[PDB]
Parts: C-alpha cells; sequence; structure tokens
RNA sequence: GGGAACCCUUCCCAAAUGGCUGUUCGCCAUUUGGGAAGGGUU
RNA sequence: GGGAACCCUUCCCAAUAUGGCUGUUCGCCAUUUCGGGAAGGGUU
C-alpha cells in the first residue's frame, strides 16, 4: 500500500491507482500541503525543482471533482504551452481512478475552432494558458461558474509585471468563492509580498528555502563570448552526456549555437519561440526520447518541463534573473537524481555570476578546461515516427507496441517512449530500424486502420 | 393556340436553350398567361388544371429574378408535403441549369436538423420547404428572408387551410413586406382565395381552368360494400393489369391494410403515409416511379403535386373527404398529356359524397358492373431498385453512375437510385469503391 | 530581452458547402484548416 | 381524418460528435446528439 494511505482522505480507487503508478512514497511537499488542500485552504508552496509539486496540487484539485457535473470545477494557469501539455498529462495519469474524467488544455498553436469544439462538452479540468484561456473566456466558450479551485503553477513567474494584467483578468472571470494554489521554487519577496492579491488568507509552506537544491554538482567556466561555441562543443565532447540542455538569453543565440553544434556532428534540437507549434512540440518529443542529444532553448524551457534522467545543464549564457538560473538548472536532478550544471562566465555577466554565489550561499567552482580536447561527434541513438491518429483515432499505446512486436516484425527493446498526443502518436525506434519501420508501416497496419507515417526530421 | 417562351420576350438565350433542351418545346396556357405578369413582378393567384406546368410557371418567374453572385436567401417557396418539396426543388434545379452555381435547397422535416444547420451556413438562392421545419429554422436564426425577392405557395389552398393558417402567418412574419408573392393551385374554394389576399399586394387572378375542366381522364365508379372493397380491387387490378397504379385511401390504417392485402395475393405494392419513416417514404416514391412496383397505396400525402411520369390508373378505395381533393387524386394521371383511368369505389355511406363531386364536375358518373371473381392474377414488378451510397455528396452525376437494362436514374443528396430490369453482387464507380445496397 | 495573445495582407496544398452532359475515373465556385512569405498589434 | 411540426419519459441501433480505459494492436465503456427506430404518453 502507498504511504498517501496516511492522508486518510484519498479513496482506494486512487491509491490503487498511485500504487500502480508508482507513487509509493509521499514527497515532502505532497505530505506538507495535501492535507491543507484537501482541507480547502488557499497555500503557497516554495519546494525544490522536480520534488512532486504537480502531483501535491493534482490530487489534491482532483479530490474535490464531481465527474457526472460536465461543467469546469478546476484550473491550472501556466507559462508555457509545452508545461501546459506536460502537467495535464501528469493530471490525466493522476485522474485514473476517476473513469471519464476530461482534463483539456487550453494554449495558443492549436486552432481556435477544435478547441471550440472539444468545449461543448465541458471538461472537468482546464489546463491552460494565459492567452488562449482569456481568449475564449470573453468569448464565451469556457465559464468558471462551477470553479472550485485554481492553481497557478510557478506562480512567481505568473504574477510577475508580465503576466500581470492577463492574470487580473482571468481572475475577474472566476469566483471569489474559490480555492487558489500557487506552487514555484522560487519566491521574490516582491512577488511574496503581493501574491496575497489572489488568495484567501493562504498557508506559507515554504518547505525548502531559496539556497536548498536538488543534489546538482554546478560547475562555472570563465570564456570571452567569442570562446563560448568552442568550448560548449569540446564540453560536450569531454562529458558525452546521454541528454544536454544548453540555455540562450536570445533565440537568434540560440538557432546559432544549434547550428554550430549541429555543423560538428553534435546531434542538436532547437527551441523557442520563433519555431512553429507543431515544432515546438515535436522537438520537445524527440529530445525527450532520444532522437537528439542536446536540446538548445531559450526560458521558453526553464522552468518546470520534466524531462527524464536528463543528464547534464549547460547555460551558454548566465540568466537575467537568479531565479531563472535556479529553474534552468533544476531541469536535472529530478525525482531524486544527481545532475551537472556547466555554466559559462563571460566579463559581461561577472554580475550575475555574483549575485548567484550570493543567492544559493556557495562559493562557484571554476573549472579550467583542459589545454587542449579534440571535438567528437554526438549521435542519437533513436528516432521518431510520427504516426497520424492520436487520440482521436483512439489509439492507446498498447496498439502502437503490439503493432510494432508483431505483424511489423519488430523486437520489444528497440521501441523507446510511445507519447500519445491528440492527433498523432509518436514513437522512438532505433536508428538502425528506423528506415525499416517507416517503410514497413507505411503498408502495415495498426489497430486494424491502416495509418499515415512520418520520419521525423 | 401554340406560344413559344420567347414570345415572353424577358428570358435570356441560355434559358430559352435550357429550355429547349430540357424538352419545354411551347408553353403550357398556364405559363403562357402567367409568366408575362410574374416576370413584371406583379403578385398573381392562379388557377390551372393537373399536370398542366404551373411548377414551371412559377419556377421560371422566380428564377429570372436571381442574383447568383449574391448568396443570400431570394426566393422561398412552400410546400404541403416533403416529397413534393423535394420534387419541386428538383424541377427548379433542372429550370436552373442556364444559370451557373445556383444553391437550391430543400427544408423538410425527417431530415436531420444539423446537415441543414451546415449546409445553411452557405445561404442559398432558393428554398422550397414546408412550413413546420422552416419554421424551426427561422425561429433558431438559421435562415433569413431579409433578401427575399419572391414567396410562393404551390398548392395554395390547402397552404391557407386552417391546418396551415397559424404556420403560414408565423412564416409571413419572418419575410419582407415588399415582395412578390404567388399562389398557385388546381383548386380554388372561394372562401380560401377570398382569404388568400391577405399576404398578397395586389394579386392578379388568373383561373385559366373553369372548375370542371379537368385533364382527359375517364371515369368510372363502382358501387360495393365496405368489406368486399379489397377483393374487387384485387380483381380489377387482374383485368386491367396496370403498368402503374396509384391507390387513395382516407387512413393510414386502411392504406397499410390493403397494401399487405395486395401483397399476400402477389400484386407488387407500396405504401406511402406519414407514420412510415422519412427514409422509406423517400425510396418507396423513387421505387413506385422507377417502375420497381406496380401498384402504390398512399394517403392524402400523395394527392397534390406529385408528377409520377405517365402514371396509368389511379383509384379511390374511399372517396376523398373533400370534391377539391377528389380532383387532385385523379390528377395524378393524365398528365403533361397524357390520358388516364380514374376508378373510384362509392358505399353507402359515400354516395353523398359521389353526388357532389358529380356537381361539381358537372358528368354523370359512369357506372360499371363488377367483372368476375376467380383466379386473382399477378401483377410482377418489371424493375429492381438498387441503392448506391453517395449521392451529390460524393459528386455523383448521373453519366459517372451509367444499356435499357437500367431505367431511371434518381441522384439524391446522400444517395443515388437506380433501376435495372428484373447487378448487386458485381457493384459490390468513379474510381473509388463504394457500397451498394438491393431493396 | 524572454514568454504569453492577436490583427492586416497576398499566393499555394487539403477538406466543408454547392454548381456542371443518362457510357464513370474529373472541372469549376465560395468558405475554413493548416504550408508559407509579407507587414502591424500588447 | 390526412398532412406539417414538436415536447415528455423509457429501452434499442448509430455518430472519431465529446471524452475515459493494461507498453505485444484489430477492442471496451461514459455523456451528448440541432442523429435514426421502438413503446406508452401528451401538444400545436
Ligand atoms: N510521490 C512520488 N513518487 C515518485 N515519483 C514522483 C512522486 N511524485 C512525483 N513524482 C515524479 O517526480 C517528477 C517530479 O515532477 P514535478 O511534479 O514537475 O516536480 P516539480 O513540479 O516540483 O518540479 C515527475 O516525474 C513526477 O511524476
Ligand atoms: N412547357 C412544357 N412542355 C412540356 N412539358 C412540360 C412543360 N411544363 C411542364 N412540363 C411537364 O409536365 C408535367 C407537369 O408537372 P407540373 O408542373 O408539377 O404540373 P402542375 O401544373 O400540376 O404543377 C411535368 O412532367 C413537367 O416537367
Ligand atoms: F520545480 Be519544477 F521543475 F516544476
Ligand atoms: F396540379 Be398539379 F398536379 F400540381
Ligand atoms: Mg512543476
Ligand atoms: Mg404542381
Amino acid at each position: 500500500m502507498t504511504a498517501f494511505s496516511t492522508l486518510n482522505v484519498l479513496p482506494p480507487a486512487q491509491l490503487t491507482n498511485l500504487n500502480e503508478l508508482g507513487y509509493l512514497t509521499m514527497t515532502p511537499v505532497q505530505a506538507a500541503a495535501l492535507p491543507a488542500i484537501l482541507a480547502g485552504k488557499d497555500v503557497r508552496v516554495q519546494a525544490k525543482t522536480g520534488s512532486g509539486k504537480t502531483a501535491a496540487f493534482g490530487l489534491g484539485l482532483l479530490q474535490q471533482i464531481d465527474a457526472s457535473l460536465f461543467q469546469t470545477q478546476a484550473l491550472v494557469l501556466c507559462p508555457t504551452r509545452e508545461l501546459a501539455d506536460q502537467v495535464a498529462g501528469e493530471l490525466r495519469r493522476l485522474a485514473r481512478f476517476l473513469p471519464n474524467t476530461k482534463i483539456l488544455t487550453l494554449c495558443g498553436g492549436q486552432p481556435f475552432g477544435m478547441q471550440r469544439d472539444s468545449l461543448q462538452h465541458a471538461p472537468h479540468i482546464i489546463v491552460a494558458t494565459p492567452g488562449r484561456l482569456l481568449d475564449h473566456l470573453q468569448k464565451g466558450t469556457v465559464s468558471l461558474d462551477a470553479l472550485n479551485t485554481l492553481v497557478m503553477d510557478e506562480a512567481d513567474r505568473m504574477l510577475d509585471m508580465g503576466f500581470s494584467d492577463a492574470i487580473d483578468d482571468v481572475i475577474r472571470f472566476a469566483p471569489a468563492s474559490r480555492q487558489t494554489l500557487l506552487f514555484s521554487a522560487t519566491w521574490p519577496e516582491a512577488i511574496a509580498a503581493i501574491s496575497g492579491r489572489v488568495q484567501r488568507d493562504p498557508l506559507a509552506i515554504e518547505i525548502d528555502s531559496t539556497d536548498a537544491l536538488p543534489p546538482i554538482e554546478q560547475q562555472f567556466y570563465e570564456t570571452s563570448s567569442k570562446g563560448k561555441i568552442p568550448l560548449l562543443q569540446r564540453l560536450l565532447s569531454l562529458h558525452q552526456p546521454s541528454s544536454c540542455v544548453v540555455f540562450c538569453n536570445t533565440k537568434k543565440d540560440c538557432q546559432a549555437v544549434c547550428d554550430a553544434l549541429n555543423e560538428v556532428g553534435q546531434s542538436a534540437l532547437s527551441l523557442h519561440g520563433d519555431l512553429e507549434q507543431r515544432d515546438r512540440d515535436q522537438t520537445l518529443v524527440r529530445f525527450a526520447n532520444g532522437s537528439a542529444r542536446v536540446l538548445v532553448a531559450t526560458d521558453v524551457a526553464a522552468r518546470g518541463l520534466d524531462i527524464k534522467s536528463l543528464e547534464l545543464v549547460v547555460n551558454f549564457e548566465l540568466a537575467w534573473d537568479p531565479e531563472v538560473h535556479v529553474h534552468r538548472i533544476g531541469r536535472t536532478a529530478r525525482a531524486g537524481n544527481s545532475g551537472l550544471a556547466i555554466s559559462f562566465c563571460a566579463p559581461e555577466e561577472a554580475q550575475r555570476a555574483n549575485i548567484i554565489s550570493d543567492m544559493l550561499q556557495i562559493k562557484l567552482n571554476w573549472q579550467t578546461p583542459p589545454a587542449n580536447s579534440s571535438i567528437a561527434t554526438l549521435e542519437a541513438e533513436m528516432a521518431t515516427l510520427c504516426i497520424d491518429g492520436g487520440k482521436k483515432a483512439k489509439m492507446r499505446p498498447g496498439d502502437v507496441l503490439g503493432a510494432l512486436t508483431g505483424d511489423i516484425g519488430l523486437d520489444g527493446a528497440d521501441i523507446g517512449k510511445i507519447a500519445v498526443h491528440p492527433a498523432h502518436v509518436y514513437v522512438a525506434v532505433r536508428q538502425a530500424v528506423a528506415h525499416k519501420a517507416w517503410k514497413q508501416l507505411q503498408g502495415g497496419k495498426i489497430k486494424g486502420k491502416t495509418c499515415r507515417v512520418r520520419l521525423l526530421k
């Protein structure tokens, strides 16, 4: 039985679901905030990165859901589309105990009409970005009149000056009689001091201080701005990370670093706001399932993204905000693992490095690189097939896996992550078998129907 | 005397060629008389006998005022039955071939409301509808008559009866006050004629034929008891051996009972009444029209408007309550210049109905003696109907589906019906393969 | 700077809504989905 | 009477309409239907 039983609130169906999902022990933040959340209290939570906040507020809000009432009862706000999709997926996993629970995500990039159509049957839980959610609110396709609880993940980001007007506009559509949860790994005392405007007598649950990170080893390298790309290529060759995320402060630098890494054959994809949304989603899929070694991103990937066993984070340029520095490195060392975060520091970034040293109360570990080091190739172990259909075509992972193991004649150990999206299914297969799987699935059949299959770039 | 459509001096050469292609060689009397005033924009109330071209008479008039570039509703036509609405729409489509990209939509019950709502996003130029579903669409804002030029009521004496009065009034409140209004019918009791002027604006009354001037229909009456009508009917069918026949009854119960009594004696008979599924009604009409059945037993849902080509025989199993309904029934035969036969049964209690018919038509009844009472003869259907899934939404023009072993081809919105000689397994078209059912 | 939204064009591809000759395998027309590329919004 | 429209219930069949469900497939459920039948009730 799972430790969650000590809460003495969750139904046995949810306890069994947690046991099946492997949630055998409550993380500190779950143990600390779930009583108060299930009691209906407003909370502002500060726990370290990759320590279970999603389940912390998800179990809480799921406990107060009436599946028979097809109106929206829970609303979760995220700062980026990929993070919205991610926490929506985790909530759907946590909601298996309660059958026929509709969890819908509302972000830009998707066409507005398909979402308007899916909203005719109101979803129980909405996970959303502020722009598209406010668009749907002003046009009367979403009602918050039945809203029990409103969650703001990355709440210090949702309450900054950028999102402030959009948030104030959204809350105007929400009841005053609502539970309001705020979760983050960082709380600048400014955003913390103003956060009371959206809550009603909240409990401050600050279990992890600002300097209490997960087991992340940090290393800093002095370098001129011009030497950074050579140094990055040499360091990637030295470390040989199974996966790595490189962060830049601008999309121009992001794409430039991606291209410079690819010209030396270090398998790299780029993720920033100028990409189309299909490209953003597919890029994240491919990096997560092993179809690329390095992901180069702007701060659109700094927060919340849960990439499993990510081995390395590199700060090409230190982030403007030390809070964002903490979130970047937090992409590694999640769910109890360790990680490494290398950071470059040019003379213009001295102030950023000093503020990081002060905030984390650590003496920075400056590494000198080897005198000479060659540049090595980094090839991806996997490649991603994109099958047309998704949840709209009722494709569950068992169908793709059984078709791959049987009819097409592929080994069960040559297929990695299966990610079922609303309109497509992404499969990871080893690079040797990729073209074979593509050609045979072309004229093959999954779940009886014949489908369209693309090999992603 | 003959008059060509060019004598109207209004119709474009495209429309003149279209009429010549469709076999409208010379105008009928109702066309020659009503079309000048209709094209001049006058409201008209028109009488003309059955099977004399009233449909084309008002259709050409309203098509002359359509602007195909403006994709709003500009012409509305109301019908008493769904099958008649479909038929009038089809004739209007054939007449509208001179005008490319002309949307004529039919709004009737039985068909789902959602597909019609979707089709209404691109507003049609012409709507042919029954008042129920049309009013349902109007009140729900899916149809707008703001740009309406012409409103037409076929079978207007029925459209203005007490049953349809309120629905019609409801529909008119959505239409513009400045509109052209055309009322057409084969019959006009002077009471309903007097009340009809409320929907019109200075109408012109054109009574082409006096009430007793019918098409060349031979009328024969038979005395019979109530029971025994079915035996006498079976015997008359065995005697005359009609290629196509229509049997009218006053009740759906009698209709279905007569239909099944005809079927159990081996006489191919279909039924048509309001208690049927709408797909069933449409398929029944298609099968009876293309020759897949010899006899059609129907209620007064088939009394008005329907144009079955070269229908050979009509019988009144029971005389209609109203003589106006009687003339509409027999009018199903002897259409477009053909002759016909109309046999009527007369029980003791319907004798006064027979007498009122005699007075209205100013004809003395020709009573006939019963022929014989032996050997119920067979009446096999010459054709059989197959249903292809596809229709107009699958872009199936008749030529695609397409010798002389196949009769009529009926291209519907969702299906295509074809009559073959007395195909399925070999078909089970236009590149794509399709589902085929045997009716 | 980085996210989070949108409007204005202007051409492709595909599909909703119709039109087109009783010897098929297609051609139009309007609309809306992305595929773009052009400018503008917070 | 006969048409032209519904509304209640209450069971079928159907709908990638809207969702839910085991990582060795070809399926199983839920709601809605401005989708079709049945079987009683009513209404215009
Ligand atoms: N109780 C638990 N036991 C084991 N794993 C857990 C537990 N709770 C969460 N996880 C997993 O650990 C990771 C933490 O993800 P996340 O919820 O995003 O942490 P955070 O939002 O605080 O950064 C996820 O993969 C989550 O599924
Ligand atoms: N001018 C014409 N020449 C030849 N046939 C015609 C002409 N006008 C109509 N018809 C045909 O004669 C029949 C009359 O159908 P219809 O117009 O509905 O008669 P009704 O006057 O009773 O409404 C139909 O087959 C129609 O196509
Ligand atoms: F704090 Be986590 F990475 F959302
Ligand atoms: F008068 Be007809 F038969 F429409
Ligand atoms: Mg998180
Ligand atoms: Mg007529």
